[PDB]
């Protein structure tokens, strides 16, 4: 039968049929979407991130062959749970329905996608992990967000991690790849390195990428986090707070890659994507293909 | 429980559950997206208007509770068949199939609403009503689309209804209103006039709507065909060719209000909206609303 | 001496001095900027707006000599009391910090002036005139924003003047102009409507803009709310929810300069302006000169 | 044989044979850009009118058959003689220029179109004029330009015709309609009442366009001078210093074609369009299509 | 004499003398035209390339003088043949167009330049090269566009080259440099593989540019096609379908000039180019220059 | 107690108080913007740069407190003097003002950061040096800007260090870092090696960027002016005439840090930014962050 061309069709991820959350469905990969934005601090448009990313999915439907005549995510099932139902303002309670919504996605898949939305989302969203012994996070930004408080809040996307951490004992380590920029909160940096966190500044990335590479965890249950300004405004220019020298597509990709061949990918949140900041759309375009690329990699090489 | 707000949640037509144009279902309204453009001769967008449109809808899900404390639509039903699967290039294709997903569409529902794509679909739309007796046409756009050739073909937007009425010995009369501009094919006028098609221009609804409103069919089959350029440019000027002096959103509605109250309405389409030429997003926000009211007029006087 | 042109100097509101809520001045007119745009549900950007209200503003620099000769605001003095220092989230932190410095700036000049910021904004602001008896507010805007609660929470942009009646006994009449739309809360508007309110849609001013004037309060004590979004789209497209058929600019500046002069205004919020949604930048340009204009009004007729 | 379609060719003015100043040829129709910008006072941009004009043009090549059959512009023959060559800065050489340009297409073509440009460009254009007796000029604008100095120069594009008349004693009157605004210089406008000027606020429009009509000229020698932005913001957002409630296109258009059926037009310019600022295209469109209709009005009722 | 600025003037590529395909006249370079875009499949705008090519090499005038004090294209004359005439829809018919203006071009001058248009019209464009001895083909490309059928049609911009050489004999191999992204169609590899055609992924440009180049013809009659996507979507956003990690300008130029130096180029393509996606223009104005550079390459070569 | 968002308060330049040049104020750092952009010959915007800076400055606050918990700038105060009040037109009326301003600036503060404007302003501000001994200048630029005459005008941006070494016997020295193009004024490029400057093409820097430091100054009083096409297009689109290939943000800055490591550091110009033509706004964001970070780098060496 005819295949729709990517502006045709309604928009699900990677063309994926539409279930509920709470259904009767199983997949091997499920995404829901967290169109929630108003914990940043500088310029809005996250909330609209999901969409863009489902619509940028139809250029990269599975499954692949590449040039070398290698198919990857071949018998791999895809779902769309569409979006958590989020409240205005309220964000104890926009955590919660997320965390709840995480949850059972999470209970009928192998593994999660999630489509920030700014990067607080990834707190309610981890909090669906309390049951993964010794979870790892490998997270791809500019920014620790490691903070205890910032602009009197306990919620800003500058603290997700910071409280994933004191609400799951069983997240036992971070490691943070790409920091850049002339600030950095000390009380932050602090508390990230007493937890034995490991932070690998762009410096490291780019004098040796090998190196990094070398410094990903082992054999570890994985959740990836991937902050769209953790890779180079040049590539990636759709977000709200741009840093100058951050990761290339294939850096950042590889970095993924290795850690999907080397773990147990339990999930990966995309967050920071502002498409109205962007109007050539390629930072939904590439964001998107990178979603897919690192499932390619994750299920090519699954235990 | 909860709701959506406008940026959460998959975009269908007015948040339908999602059918095949040939699946086993049945609703009172159902919506059919055809995104095709390359039929126009100027500026290309309106292959992305169905999506547009959709994602607009979801400020404008049924059923709506007026200021008069009144309710329209009320237990009336709606899905979203998707859009036609269209070729590349490929013409005479793309009609065939247009025509054969409008056909069971429209043996599914009530009132059937398609959204365009450039004008050029309204051709491959009618023969879908090929049926319906003493077929009607009201038509609200800037320009006539009676010509015969243009650039070489027969199948650009300025020939959909030429195609229709020599395809369609049933379709005996169009309405059409709003005209306006310098450029006028004279061949096309004749002919249509010919035909004992009514052409109202726009100096016309300037002068006297409510004069206009009495040129109106009565009684009859009508499908209703509304080119967004029919409405002014600063109202709507997200489309290919802008003619000023248009009609406001009040004048266009006040005319599809008048003709659902005296007529049969046997479907609608929207054509020619170019998301990409309208950067405030207006355009498609007014537009998917003016398909809400219409319907919601349609079925206030249903017999 | 010299005066620079729109495009140069720091902007400040009319170009007025720079000053502190709290500090030691005194003005005839004072502003007061309120960049929270969190509350809406629909596009952010308001945020942007004080901002954006300000550089527009200096093409808009007092006082004004028209075509007549005749100069209006001579000796006006004015002062900018820059923006209330927001948090990230926690609306009611921002709302008793919006409310102080309300307070403040009120406390110092004859007329303040808010710039939003989304509509919840007028709320907090509201809770500074407390003191002033038997208050009316004159609101234009597409939407009556009187619900209690919407998408779990109490503090949207579609509650603030539900919040003010309930924290203010002295707020005592709202006449609102401009009402349009497919959907209004039925509750909304019925209390409304039960308190005493004025409801006055569009279309009513259209029918008869005389009638509307006769309707406006006399002799009162007036705060006058402007949403952007009561005026028509294809004038001030630059708004997160627009409705069609609104006030142009000349309507609604002929119901402000009829309140102005037959009442004591007491203040004034402009709200919903989003610069990111229009950029031919008209929205911004169009909207600082209402303030203006309506300041030259009140202080024509002032006693 | 085929024609091109709007997007295709290269862009001269109507399409017409592109030729230089003081070449060899002679045509009804001549037209000259004036890509300068440097002297208005806000946004630039107009330096990019003539080429968008150009561009906007081609959906307006004549000659035009209108709705009633009739055509006009038959056997009228067009002419681009391409734009002046401007340098950088050194405004008094541009002027040189401007009028030298103006004087060769002048001497080869019954009415040339002048493309600004700023507003100040009508002043050199003018001094190419100063063999008409008795030349009167209709100026479509929301300002006056009759100023003396500005921002400490003589050259601004709010002093064109203040120059102009200070250098042309033929230039005996002035038609200005369309003026609106909280600001007008004093000391212009005296001026021009004191020479006996004609000054037409937009308001005397609205109230009574038959009485603005009854105004203008009748068989004098006529220069049309066309500021876009004597057309309302909601129809031509396309220029620096927008001001609200203005000419609709038909407003301005009815005031065109009265004088030009009245009188003996021996030039027009189009200036302070800004396509930079209108992301949408209309505003190009529309007013390559008010030179060409105007253009229609001139030969219609030729002597 | 005083020369245009980039602004100013009529936009002719290299700002050439106007001419037509059949007409008399004979210059070492000539371009050509193809605003033609309905065949690809994803985002349209490469129509309006052609202008916009033509305007951004205003600012690439030759002939050009470097730092070292050396001149390149010194004597070089240029010509514009304007575009080819194209129909509306019609594929077949604008096929023909194509290539008898790209032969009525190719025989007038040394080195005809092809300005796109989607890739789908180099097809076309090389029939006109049917006599050229053991053709080869250098494609600068992110895809290698060799697939027999795509979306039920045999002329999408995925096909361009399967049909030249199932129609062009002469055509013998083809050598495509920038292959990337996650798929490839594993038919047309294989015949492309069968043919003997040289397939050189991104990834071996990135690894060992020397190594690259070492594979481009030598001594061979070359036609260069230029698809803008071949570049980094960070360095040429305005494109279609962009694919991450690409190109820099360096690289594609120094794999063009190379080539340049040891073959006789026959001709030069430039597609895919989308103004309309890059609203910071440098897209164009990097790939006007490109194939400036290129023409001083060629040139620097020539026996 | 709490402090600004980035979307909050009055927009001066790192958010520092705001002064009269000449005033009663001392600081270590004072900004001065010139709002001046008609001396280009492409594409204007640069007089909305120092805006734009400003606005963007405020995610850039200092001190800064590093990854290594390292502060930089603390207890280094800041001033903002506003913009030059420069008149319309009037080139040497403006570079008088400018000039005066500047030394007015200077003589109150210990580093001096000017806010342009095009290149052209650096002439007028360097007038404001001409009491320092064997002033140096290091200049980060795409062009020479050496040049006599440009489009008969000897004030074009591309001649501002002519004209400030023909006015400034005292400056003795240029640094020119990333030169790259196809046209270079051979007339200027004579002129500058005859003098002695340093011309340093970009392919030095990407060859050996070591080297290239190494022939910085040392020991002498520096002024730097950095053009912000000096960087790579890709990085900051925001300029009128882009040029591929050229400074990474890391490149340009490795440079600056260089050389105020070992040289008094007597001011610095920030040139030809157009926010009006990148908006993903990057290009003011970075660009804002680089004049902060270059303070840093000065004031982490003062003698
Ligand atoms: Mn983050
Ligand atoms: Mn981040
Ligand atoms: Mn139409
Ligand atoms: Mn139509
Ligand atoms: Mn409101
Ligand atoms: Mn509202
Ligand atoms: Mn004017
Ligand atoms: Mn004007
Ligand atoms: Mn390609
Ligand atoms: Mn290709
Ligand atoms: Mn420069
Ligand atoms: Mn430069």
């Amino acid at each position: 039968g005819p295949a729709h061309l990517p502006y045709g069709g309604i928009p699900t991820f990677a063309r994926a049929p539409l279930v509920q959350p709470d259904g009767d469905w199983q997949a091997d990969v499920a995404a829901l979407g967290v169109p929630f934005d108003i914990a940043l601090g500088f310029r809005p448009g996250a909330r609209f991130a999901p969409r863009a990313l489902r619509e940028a999915s139809l250029r990269s439907v599975p499954p692949f062959t590449g040039l070398d005549g290698k198919t990857r995510l071949q018998g791999v099932t895809f779902a769309d749970a569409g979006d958590v139902i989020l409240p205005s303002l309220e964000p104890q309670l926009a955590h919660d329905r997320i965390t709840e919504a995480a949850r059972q996605v999470r209970g009928r898949c192998r593994v999660p996608v999630f489509l920030g939305g700014d990067h607080s989302v990834s707190y309610p969203l981890l909090r669906a992990f309390a049951d993964v012994p010794d979870l790892h996070v490998v997270q791809l930004d500019a920014h620790l967000d490691f903070t205890d408080t910032r602009n009197d809040t306990k919620w800003s996307n500058s603290s997700p991690f910071r409280r994933a951490c004191e609400a799951l004992p069983n997240l036992v380590h971070i490691t943070t790849v790409g920091l850049r920029g002339l600030r950095f909160d000390p009380e932050a940096v602090a508390a990230a390195r007493a937890r034995g966190h490991t932070i690998i500044p762009m410096d490291d990335v780019t004098a040796d990428l090998a190196g990094v590479l070398a410094q990903l965890p082992r054999g570890q249950n994985v959740y990836f986090s991937v902050d769209v300004d953790g890779f180079d405004p040049a590539v990636i220019p759709g977000t709200s707070s741009p840093e100058p020298d951050g990761l290339t597509y294939a850096q950042g990709m590889k970095i993924l890659a290795a850690a999907a061949a080397n773990n147990t990918v339990v999930g990966l949140d995309l967050v920071e994507l502002a498409p109205n900041l962007d109007p050539t759309g390629r930072s939904e375009l590439l964001m998107a293909r990178l979603v897919m690329e690192t499932l390619c990699e994750v299920f090519d090489h699954v235990l």
